[PDB]
């Protein structure tokens, strides 16, 4: 996936808990994070999608790989649809 869409996915998680200060940001760096480790797929979902302003279904944002993998999948959806 391209830089500038890593960049916005990984950010969004950011957004949850305000980040990007003083930490690092990777994109092999799975979703998924030490810290009440609770599910925030839906908020998740939807921030991406609003942000990217697409379409994306849950059963796309059920099983999503890392973070590489979540930029490939909305590459497709910002030039496909659903």
């Amino acid at each position: 996936a391209k830089k500038e869409t890593i960049d916005k996915v990984s950010d969004i998680v950011k957004e949850k808990l305000a980040l990007g200060a003083d930490v690092v940001v990777t994109a092999d760096s799975e979703f998924s994070k030490l810290g009440a480790d609770s599910l925030d797929t839906v908020e998740i979902v939807m921030n991406l999608e609003e942000e990217f302003g697409i379409n994306v279904d849950e059963d796309k944002a059920q099983d999503i790989s890392t973070i590489q993998q979540a930029a490939d999948v909305i590459e497709g959806l910002l030039e496909k649809k659903a």
